[PDB]
């Protein structure tokens, strides 16, 4: 007997822990659902919907290979492990690493209790190209900025382990345990709100594989020239899959690396450039783990502390307006609407809306992080923290803090013909392009003809940009003065 503990590595291909267990003797595939253990960050509705469906596909896969997936509902995963071993008679437990704060602690507490109880525990790398400790500078210290970190990752003395085939067969220790704990990921209310997800996404490793294939054989070529497309099938759409380990980044890296060589050979400039940008994307995810591991409280504590005494607005209805997409700035409101209705957002819009959140409204970044975590289909502690810290300016490589982006211009850059804004804001579906990104200027006749009544079915800017720069300054003057102490 041997136990495989699945957490966010929901796949049978290139799964070190699984492969080691099969090598060892029969297996018991286990998954334990213990949200309250996740604190303030228990999975949100759409994330849960994804998990529910991903686990079904996982179970189905495992069965095809010989064993079932045993699910347990509990308040303490560690305890659940013990009761499983102390019922099954397993001697070893294999699992893959996780690098978010909550996982770090629980995992140690797991190794301790289990090993100090007569159980052999082995861990592997299933989620990264290289463990954060393998990537370091010449002196041996962790890099403090992305570029340096990513340049080292790509110039390592050795290649990332190559994708392992899934088992050909699995023997299962005790099949009388297959009928286990039913897991409930939706309440009736939520079932309602989830109804359209199945129409757009197919959770699980099989479909993740399909997505990767689609991407590399299509869109990747124009990945670079499509960086300014707000709502188009120009990206990979692998993030939700990646979050639950349904797809191996090592496999992603291998396929991308083969395309890069082929395109370098052909001297296809667009392709190389697109390959570089996409790799930087994969790079940024790897970096999110790097930072979380090298700063255990990064999901709440900022890296840089130069904004320590900054007087953040704590205005509750500023927040509500942001969530509701009632800020007055078309592109920002369109993004909040798309997120609320679908749980999805292109990276550019995530920057646009989170940027507005910290510079125009000036709310605490933890609030934006939490909302995103509750509503994103690919909600990921590490990637979400990295994103917010970067936008807010608490990262060694954040852009200048005293800079406020103009949604009108962002609108011109990313949504030139107002197609995006009009898709997500029906109230503005009749407004001509000349005013789509700044309706508050538009002549009364155009608004009347469009059915738009400023302040009613579309609000006036909840805070002006000019007025915004001023409070930002006033806020700095204040924090600097608070520093004097
Ligand atoms: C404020 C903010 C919050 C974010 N929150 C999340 C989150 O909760 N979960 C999440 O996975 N990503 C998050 N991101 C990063 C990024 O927006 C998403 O990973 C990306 O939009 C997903 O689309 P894709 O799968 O098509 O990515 P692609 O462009 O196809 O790139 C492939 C993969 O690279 C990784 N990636 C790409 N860009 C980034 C990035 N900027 N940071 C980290 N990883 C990246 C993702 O795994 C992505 O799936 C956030 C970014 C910001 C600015
Ligand atoms: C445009 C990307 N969409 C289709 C919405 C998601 C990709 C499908 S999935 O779930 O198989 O990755
Ligand atoms: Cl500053
Ligand atoms: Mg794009
Ligand atoms: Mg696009
Ligand atoms: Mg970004």
């Amino acid at each position: 007997c041997s136990i495989v503990w699945f957490r966010r590595d929901l796949r049978v291909e290139d799964n070190p822990a699984l492969a080691a267990a099969v090598r060892a003797g029969p297996v018991i595939a286990l998954f334990v659902w213990a949200p309250e253990e996740e604190g303030h960050y228990h999975p949100g509705r759409v994330s849960r919907w994804w998990l529910k469906n991903s686990l079904a596909q996982l179970d189905s896969s495992l069965r095809s290979l010989g064993t079932c997936l045993i699910t347990k509902r509990s308040t303490d995963s560690v305890a659940s492990l013990l009761d499983v071993v102390k019922s099954t008679g397993a001697s070893q437990i294999f699992f893959n690493h996780l690098y978010d704060p909550l996982s770090l602690v629980r995992d140690h507490r797991a190794k301790d209790v289990l090993t100090a109880q007569g159980i052999a525990v082995r861990s592997f790398n299933a989620d990264l190209l290289y463990e954060p400790w393998e990537v370091t500078d010449e002196l041996g210290r962790p890099f403090s900025m992305f570029a340096a970190f990513w340049e080292r990752c790509l110039s390592m003395p050795y290649d990332p382990e190559s994708p392992l085939l899934p088992p050909k067969k699995i023997i299962s220790g005790d099949v009388s345990k297959c009928v286990a704990d039913p897991l409930v990921f939706e309440d009736d209310s939520e079932k309602g709100s989830n109804a359209l997800l199945a129409r757009a996404w197919s959770p699980g490793w099989s479909n993740g594989d399909k997505a990767l294939t689609t991407f590399i054989n299509g869109p990747l070529l124009e990945y670079s020239k499509n960086r300014r497309k707000a709502d188009s099938a120009t990206t990979s759409f692998l993030s939700p899959h990646l979050h639950f380990g349904e797809v191996s980044v090592r496999k992603v890296f291998h396929l991308v690396r083969i395309k890069q060589v082929a395109w370098a050979n052909e001297g296809n400039e667009a392709g190389e450039e697109s390959v570089n940008l996409f790799l930087k994307s994969i790079g940024l995810r790897e970096y999110s783990r790097y930072i979380s591991f090298n700063h255990p409280y990064s999901h709440e504590r900022p890296l840089l502390g130069h904004l320590k005494f900054f007087p953040w607005a704590v205005d509750e209805n500023y927040f509500k307006a942001w969530r509701q997409g009632r800020t007055g700035y078309p592109l920002v409101d369109a993004g909040m609407r798309e997120l609320w209705a679908t749980g999805w957002l292109h990276d550019r819009i995530r920057v646009v809306v989170s940027s507005f959140f910290v510079k125009v409204l000036q709310l605490p970044w933890r609030w934006g992080m939490k909302y995103f975590w509750d509503t994103l289909l690919d909600a990921d502690l590490e990637s979400d923290a990295l994103g917010w810290q970067y936008i807010t300016g608490t990262l060694p490589d954040s852009r200048e803090f005293d800079r406020i982006d103009n949604p009108q211009f962002e609108g011109y850059k990313f949504d030139p013909n107002g197609e995006y804004v009009r898709r997500w804001l029906p109230e503005l579906s009749r407004l001509p392009t000349d005013w789509i990104h700044h309706p508050w200027n538009a002549p009364e006749s155009v608004l009347q003809a469009a059915g738009i009544e400023l302040g009613s079915n579309y609000p006036l800017p909840i805070v002006g940009l000019d007025e915004a720069k001023a409070r930002l300054h006033e806020a700095l003057s204040q924090m600097w003065q608070l520093e004097a102490a």
